[PDB]
């Protein structure tokens, strides 16, 4: 009760930011066009940036952090100020430094920050390389199936084929997109049977590349013809374990904690050090400094599992789209090509 | 219209810049020829390069950022000579501060600037690369046609078959930039009905990819030359993937607003810090960090969509050019071989 | 006697930090869910990074190297106390420096350290990247091995060679961490009469392919069946080389000797040159700076040989894992499909 | 006649300058063999560089630039000389600044110049990756038709083909270096009426890949053997294709301008900013910076188009070697083999 | 005589210091084991690693560099201190400056310096990966000729193929090692009369390819099945042709001549910047900065060409290692599958 309603006050910040940070990764986010670009290289980028920054997802996160070493240069600043004006005790020293010891560490401390950042971006670039590479192959195989596939036997089998290579990027988002109902985003993509077992498995992406695989294997083709096609899929078996892997594993702790524990140790003693030439000015200079080195830092977190930074769901609708067009205009393609005879 | 007007007037020079930027985007661009290198590495393209700033894009879209720091920089420095010459009252203070927590800082801006603008490199690269495969695999498959197809009944549909992978980067190339005629583009390179067809598809590059693979169908080829032949178009899947996502996902927002917000506060009070040492030498000062280090953040922007910056049409023009040399050849290099015997 | 208990007893810390480091390398690591990617980007991590400081592997490696700076600054310390005190004779001069050969060399110290760190950080995703290969070929493999054999003739060594797929990432983990059990963790994936075979073989992870090698050779299988299947054996050949070259040879010893030895020369002589800016605060400041060096260059040599740094029990139970799902599953797409018709 | 005699004499450095750069570049490259390695790593390499700079074709391209800043120091020395003797009216000030604006973009001058150098090392090894692959194509196509093609019928083509392997490395490097006789080159290599078809032609690296493509399917083999075979022709298209593109497509001139206005800029005004500490020394200290900043991009301009850094004659005659070396060795390898048994 | 005596007097130590690396870099080299991992990433690996300097080969080969930059701030020193006691001539100024333009361009030496040892490394990170594939290649050549070849006629055949794919990294060590006994390090694993063709022959590696490309010819095998197997040399190809252009072609020339002069000139002026805050001890900071500089540079140019850097032997040993264990284990897992039935 006395020192327990103290720690429930100071939960309520970082709190209200975790649910903040958390409910925008859930937002929709859409692929780039050209007026898009128009609008993303202009001159009033600067303005709209600094005006969108209290609204920003990664500002608000910096709360905490932000507050808690401002209050510390506040503390250090009324005490050297008591000690100024000879408020305390003679034995109360003046907590001051020289700012050389940090004039020698600033590079380590931005080679630091600026690298773990680079180490998150390169996992983003990853995971949106493994989606490139999951798109273009499920759009490779639909269309060498539309082409391959010919008996007139074989139509229910081959419009079954095509269902699950449309399905089987939606699975993988549905894989790893936390709250993710795929039997809502599977609906229309998958008969009504043909879902209730992909539902029933623990692993989703896994099935639909063994309902792909089976129908392989019921096809009337050639073995030279079957092989080649069944050689698409190593890109599915890929594509899922380059997915998983980014959420299994993340940067080795010990790398992150490190760019923590130095931006903590610098941010505590920073009002100490600047107090010579900076005196009341040190709580602004800490929030800026705060707000600017937690920033690099916070932006490394956000993007170190990727994922939510991507149009998935576009990314996933572009290759149902591709096969539609491609289904229609099958007709048309086959009797231009029988007219140059 | 009291204040509506003062907005009216502040939105000229960046809707100016926005015009002239996105206007030196649609400019033709060349292939780099061995006198075109010469002219690069010259003593005199430090010169050239000096005298070419007032027409170059990238120095007319840093204008509204660097007459906005240059006003801030002139209020500050107006404001801090009216308190030297005590023509405001006593309570107004001098704005001024330590230049100490930005020699903390500055290694910072500079490596997160550097960096911001080495993932725009790295995306222009990974366009550039795409566009080397799509044009040898162009190359290669289009070499391999006039060696594989010897059939005198399938002479038409080889015909065609060259047509469709000559037309191929152009739609890749109509597809990836913004305003660009694909009927024109394609109207000496397709049939009348054949360009008909890919007009009428949403995905004209897929459209030109499902002719070839129809062709690659009809063709009478043993079925191992097929299975051969047919895997030469992952490479344009490929293209096509790459080519997308450059477009459709770009850096993370986080990632480059940091860099544009860090910017804006830093040249927001950099005057401040800089009154003590420089007087009223902090306006050509922040109008040089200005234009500086916002010069290297457009640069950044401008490559993060790279399209543009290639000569998309000349790499296309050297497939077409190098399919009619083939043609033409074909005779001779068939003569000199019956030769050998 | 005289000098040996000397040593013995500063060989204490140096040896509690060694077995301290190397009983945390043996930990049990798992793979990340979506509630622990919440927990790891929250606004507490601050905070909780700072107060599990003190059971931090890295954090108690420091001990040795942080003490032993910490005395030189306060023996540095105590001896240009006595000479202000005038308590040595005249001879003995005051150990002090300039900091201008420190603030020119400060870069180069920082650019060596985290370039360091991010090649110990390179070799990391080497590992993790090899692994993903190896994890996703066993599951391609086995997604392949379920639908190619069909014979009823060959369900034993059908049901033979899927154990041996789940077990090669388990012998090729057994392999690549030490004290590692193979008969544990194989004895209830292979069989009795066959886990004495590869247990009694150098190159468990070699043993294991040869078994699937010389099972693939026994299939009552079509040649270009055959030939498609054996490809995907070089994934595990692959795998094997990869991992055994990351803990044969490591980042070249002159380069990290170079990090080592000047780490070691700058805290050596950092007391002397802070000290007319610092006085007794050299004491702090050189432990700080010690502290935040060297774990920069700890955390490299600890991420250098990475494979202990992995969740290897949970990625190859996920193999098997997948299996199961597999083998259980077959029944239901077999019946599904077939109703297609 | 009054201003134009001045411009005249103001063009012959850099006219020099050009003309000794450009002569440079044609100079004969050697590969390196071991004893040639013992001398790059002695201790006499600090020694012979040094002495060795005057006739350093990047030190004499320097020549131009830092003249031009070296004049614009000893301008503004003079000036600044004159308002301290008072040779001047007063109203003439004394162009001095603070050089604490400089101290802030000293790390971003420093990471951009020495970006750009990595940005020009980074084409140079894709340069010399590009031709590692084609010389490793070259030799592997060469020893699989040497094994391959058996029939006596087939001897005169077979040497044919062997003829082209070798002479496409050599065409290619006449198709990547300027002023280069691959009617010389060649004249030993192909044929007399062989060569004739080669040389009419536009693109002579994509004849030669022709010629080899005819000879394919004029041989005598079984289809799969030949898709095997014809499959090593991929790689010469895509060396052609990355020699091309290195060529074609600089780095983008936005990326290198940024670098050479900024060097220009600096060097400009650090005469102004280092007047107050250095007086006269601001010739010794901008003559020295001009030389150190513009070496670093002058050496990142001279290495953007590899292709005159590489041994392309050496890196030829190596695969025309090796054949030799082979076609004299079969008859004795195939006498070893016969009588194992 | 008179001015060659002194000539001769300074070409001892730089003579020495040049017989001592060479010598040194013949070292036997043994592949990294866990107990020697644990001993690697130890608290007294500081303590070891200052005390072994004195016979490390980098610290002995800065002997000429560091003692000629010593005696430079010796003769600075001395006539500084001759002007400062009126020993010379009114005339003879005291060389001095300001260190303001070093430390404008400290930065740029640490990143070219820390760029260049980067790119060192690239190479040598480019030869280990090159050993990795040929190593794991002829793991899994061996494994597959081990199962694939069963005729009872074609044994010694077999046997000749795989001592002829265990020999092959051996002679690619002998061609890429100096002064190397292919003769002795081939005695037991070729037939006499084999070794003999291959010591006639130019390429040693080159030639075994040929004797294992004419066996793959001679065996009775399905073409299928020989072209799998003849796919496998292609990786022997690559060794030969990535591990001969680390020898053949250095890091451009240009690119390293301009750290050689940075440091050069930096290390020449750096006594004179340093005495007004130093005085006499500008000896001792240039005797450390020389040493901490010129080691970096010094580690670059040792692991530029890094085949003496690894474990060669222990990685060609371990191919011979795995055969044996195979040929031997053969007969168990034969049994082993034939009793599954």
């Amino acid at each position: 009760s006395p020192v327990q309603t103290l720690i429930s006050i100071l939960r309520i910040i970082p709190d209200w930011s975790d649910r903040t940070q958390e409910r925008g990764m859930r937002q929709h986010r859409t692929l780039y066009d050209h007026e898009k670009w128009m609008h993303h290289r202009s001159s009033y980028r600067h303005l709209r940036h600094l005006l969108s920054s209290l609204s920003s997802r990664v500002i608000l996160s910096l709360i905490p952090p932000v507050i808690a070493f401002t209050l510390v240069a506040v503390v250090i600043a009324s005490y050297n100020t008591a000690v100024a004006l000879d408020l305390l005790p003679g034995i109360f020293p003046l907590l001051r430094s020289s700012s050389l010891p940090y004039q020698l560490t600033a590079p380590a401390l931005a080679l630091l920050l600026v690298f773990r950042t680079e180490a998150s971006y390169s996992r983003f670039e990853e995971g949106r390389k493994s989606w490139t590479e999951v798109i273009a192959g499920a759009n490779d195989f639909a269309r060498q199936i539309i082409s391959s596939v010919e008996t007139s036997g074989d139509a229910q089998l081959k419009k079954a084929l095509l269902q699950y290579i449309v399905a089987f990027p939606v699975a993988l988002k549905c894989h790893v997109i936390y709250g993710s109902d795929i039997a809502r985003d599977l609906q229309n993509l998958l008969e009504v049977d043909d879902l209730l077992v992909v539902l029933n498995s623990k692993h989703r992406p896994g099935c639909i590349i063994q309902f792909i695989s089976r129908s392989l294997q019921l096809l009337k083709l050639e073995e030279s013809r079957r092989i080649m096609l069944q050689s698409k899929i190593s890109c599915f078996h890929e594509g899922i374990g380059i997915c998983e892997q980014l959420i299994g594993t993340p940067i080795p702790l010990s790398y992150t904690r490190l760019t923590s524990r130095f931006l903590v140790l610098w941010h505590l003693t920073l009002p100490i050090i600047l107090w010579d030439d900076c005196h009341w000015i040190v709580v602004p200079a800490t929030f800026i400094s705060a707000a600017s080195l937690f920033c690099i830092e916070q932006v490394g977190v956000l993007i170190e599992e990727p994922f939510p930074m991507l149009a998935l769901d576009d990314l996933c609708n572009s290759v149902r789209n591709n096969v539609q067009e491609a289904l229609a205009s099958e007709k048309l393609i086959r009797a231009r090509l029988a007219a140059k005879g």
